[PDB]
């Protein structure tokens, strides 16, 4: 009946809907193969499906409606799409599209979208007039991401210390410097809570590379959005497809003016995998870094924007530095004055036990005025000249402490004043 | 009567089984065929046979019980399966198969399975309600393994000292990193001791790859459990066959909610092996490392999880460095950021004499509060302050005579205390 709602059940609740008909020896199969087998149950008995996903258009012409639940992994399940039917409708990758689905014909080993209904939740006909992305004029970043959730808890420390260091806007194209062992993911996680309890509106997506199995369920539990990664195992092909199509995605819901916010990590992780994709131009650079291969990178990190017109793109990507490695250094060096905003972490601080560890005295953003208001950035300019005379770990010693006894950014304000 | 306790037998005992009946001229042969030609003794006459063995479906479509007594190569006396009996029950590679074997008729070479009494230790019909490997939710580690033997041994120090450093729970990814020459398999003869002694339930196997001859009789005769190794003098294609037949079989016992504990010896000699079998890809890193070849080896190595449903899957491979080759060293670079946790075997504290030689400042394990109580968290801390400060050899020297002090970890804790 819903395609959507079988993938997001769990595969032990699928073995008993596929004995429901009959079907037999389903646990010995994939995920994705016990919904194609039970899509068939369906099909004989002709009920209506409905099933929708995100449409990745391949160099041939005819494409597919890959999952979001499964990374976008190209599975037996995949919706198929008719190279005719992305003419009638314009529609290209990353389009959301949803409608019924009609069984394979035969010679056919998907199943086909037979009436388009709702694309990036719009009408097929309003979508066609729609601005094309790149068309659009940047704009400067001026509406505030309240990171603060309030509650004063101890986890909401963190974010206070995040928006003191770095003011974060939408369409600010963030970016992270983080050593190794200094609580990275652990940061990213709190902002993503922070985001989709904020701000419910933007839409949230959490992209993570070469991560490790466990931390993608740690991060699919915990953020409240859209998660997808793709573990270290998955070839590097699979790293810039999975990064292709969220940034694709992310496009389109800029161009129905809504606002889209892209934690990516990491950066320098993104990039290696892009190397080894890219076949070599000849021209290489120091470490076994392909010069050439880096425009596709930064071509993902140089989308991130504030559009005039509406909505904006907000890409806050974690780089990787003194890891040990060449390459991770040869990556971080060709996005460093790129980013539009900084915030470094400090390995020291982190062997303090002492969270978060923010080099308040090496982060910061531009143009951060046009976020803050008057009042606000002079009293931020204060704690500028305070934090800037001491040390890297005694000032987050400092500064944790005169944040713990107010609750509230505006309440510390006034302490710090007087 | 039974093929697996023939298999067993020592090679000289074969020899009066074989003459027994009167076989002429066994012993200038190998023991796979002794065994075959035993098992024709047995065929002309008509008793009923008993053995086992471990599936391997080839691309043809059927497959070989290979028996771990030999390492799983290709014997002559591997029972055959046809393409439809892996289809009554739904088979695959890795799968424990038990029953009586018929023997070979005109134009069949192989022995062949007449019935399947038991798979992977369960009822044959059982076997196809077990969920799929992938389809579970991997998790972080959460009971810890206690290394510790408690007797106070000199050689429990080894074990002592680990669980101190670097604690280790089910379905931990671990990697230790050794330099030559730190004994290092000394302190794999510990691990695979401790574990086979307190917990005896969860399945340890030992897999040995591009390892001496000598070697592998000497892991055979200490380890409690199944030791399956391959000498250097084997093909490139062997230690990857063997490495793929180890990772199966532990996958299919953590579908039966079964703890399995891998101690691969040595991810540098498994990915070195891979490198060679797999074609090149038009891509190739620095030290003659192909890119897409180590996709294989991180499959191998990604497997290691907790799974939530029930059952865990540890592997501890040991990575080879400041072995004077490139390709050694590319190798660790991508499995550097990958393992749950670190151990560093250090050359200059193996070269001082003192044992075990672990670098304790650079060994450390993730998410370590999961498997520890909330107090001894706080005692390990504790020590990490005294610890830090020290060098690598200093360290490990006052480490070790103060736990020779005590007979236990905790109280250790208590001397150190006050
Ligand atoms: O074609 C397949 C695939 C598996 C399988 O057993 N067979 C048939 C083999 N087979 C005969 O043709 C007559 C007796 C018998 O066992
Ligand atoms: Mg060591």
């Amino acid at each position: 009946m819903n395609l959507t709602e079988l993938k997001n059940t769990p595969v032990s609740e699928l073995i008993t809907l596929g004995e429901n008909m009959g079907l037999e020896n389903l646990a010995r199969m994939r995920k994705q193969d016990i919904i194609f087998a039970i899509l068939k149950q369906h099909a004989k008995s002709g009920e209506d499906i409905f099933g929708d996903g995100v449409l990745e258009i391949l160099q041939d012409g005819f494409g597919f409606l890959r999952s979001a639940d499964s990374s976008y992994l190209a599975g037996p399940d995949d919706i198929y799409v008719s190279p005719c039917q992305i003419r009638r409708f314009n529609l290209r990758t990353g389009d959301t599209i949803s409608g019924k689905i009609r069984p394979p014909k035969e010679g056919e080993r998907y199943f086909a979208l037979l009436k388009v209904n709702e694309v990036n939740f719009d009408k097929p006909e309003n979508a066609r007039n729609k601005i094309l992305f790149e068309n659009l004029t940047p704009l400067h970043a001026n509406s505030r991401l309240r990171m603060e959730r309030g509650n004063g808890s101890t986890e909401d420390l963190t974010a206070r210390v995040l928006d003191l260091a770095s003011p974060i806007g939408r369409g600010q194209r963030g970016l992270i410097v983080a050593p190794p062992k200094a609580g990275k993911t652990m940061l990213l996680q709190n902002i993503a809570q922070s985001i989709a309890y904020n701000h419910p509106d933007c839409v949230l997506m959490v992209l993570l590379i070469d991560e490790r199995p466990e931390e993608v369920t740690e991060m699919q539990r915990l953020v409240k959005g859209e998660v997808v990664a793709s573990t270290f195992d998955e070839p590097a092909s699979r790293h810039v497809q999975v990064a292709e199509m969220v940034i694709e995605k992310a496009k389109r819901l800029v161009e129905h003016k809504k606002d889209v916010i892209i934690l990516l990590d990491s950066i320098t992780r993104l990039a290696r995998a892009y190397n080894t994709v890219v076949p070599a131009s000849g021209k290489v650079l120091t470490g076994g870094v392909d010069a050439n291969a880096l425009h596709r990178p930064k071509r993902f990190f140089g989308a991130a924007r504030n559009v005039e017109e509406g909505g904006s793109l907000t890409i806050i990507a974690t780089a990787l530095i003194d890891t040990g490695s060449k390459m991770d250094e040869v990556i971080y060096e060709e996005f460093k004055g790129t980013g539009n905003m900084e915030l470094h972490l400090s390995r020291k601080i982190a062997e303090k036990r002492v969270f978060p560890a923010i080099d308040y005295n090496r982060s910061g953003t531009r143009k951060e005025e046009l976020l803050t208001t008057q009042e606000e950035l002079q009293k931020m300019w204060i704690l500028r000249k305070i934090i800037h005379p001491m040390g890297e770990i005694d000032a987050m010693e400092f500064l944790i402490n005169k944040l713990a006894c107010t609750k509230t950014n505006d309440d510390f304000f006034e302490m710090m004043k007087r």
